[PDB]
């Protein structure tokens, strides 16, 4: 796939993260991110996608070596970690045609896996509105413990 770049924005307490909710196939909650354009650098793509989806500009805050990157089904998604953004920041997407809503969520309350259906003796996973965020949650928590104690 084309790589995607974006951000994990945290508040001043490091307790909350900013998620966005899209439409249709993207109808659940996920970190702001999107596909890189031809010849666009990773940090520029992350700032662009984040400003398109949240109206907040991360460019002055990106730290080149501070990110979580996952390869999911042969596509790479890298999210730059952006701590310390106040909880009272006004966030507004570019177009409501793409983003339904933008909210802070408690990190300790977010799931880091979907639940099975072993109660129903059925294979697979139960739906979860955080499905797009979930893969990053445990790596984030581990990253925060390592890089803040």
């Amino acid at each position: 796939g084309v790589p995607t770049y974006g951000a994990i924005i945290l508040d001043e307490t490091l307790e909350n993260v900013l998620l966005v909710q899209g439409y249709l196939a993207k109808s659940g909650w996920g970190f702001p991110k999107g596909k890189v354009n031809k010849e666009e650098a990773p940090h520029d793509c992350a700032a662009r996608e984040v400003f398109e989806e949240t109206g907040f500009d991360i460019k002055d805050y990106i730290c080149k070596d501070d990110y979580i990157e996952l390869r999911i089904n042969d596509q790479l998604a890298r999210l730059y970690i952006i701590p310390g953004i106040p909880k009272d920041t006004k966030f507004n997407p570019k177009t409501r045609r793409e983003i339904r809503n933008i909210e802070w969520f408690s990190i300790e309350k977010l799931p880091c896996h979907r639940n099975d259906m072993t109660p129903k003796s059925k294979l697979g996973l139960a739906p979860n509105k955080f499905f797009m965020a979930i893969p990053f949650i445990r790596p984030l928590r581990d990253w925060l413990s390592r890089r803040f104690g």
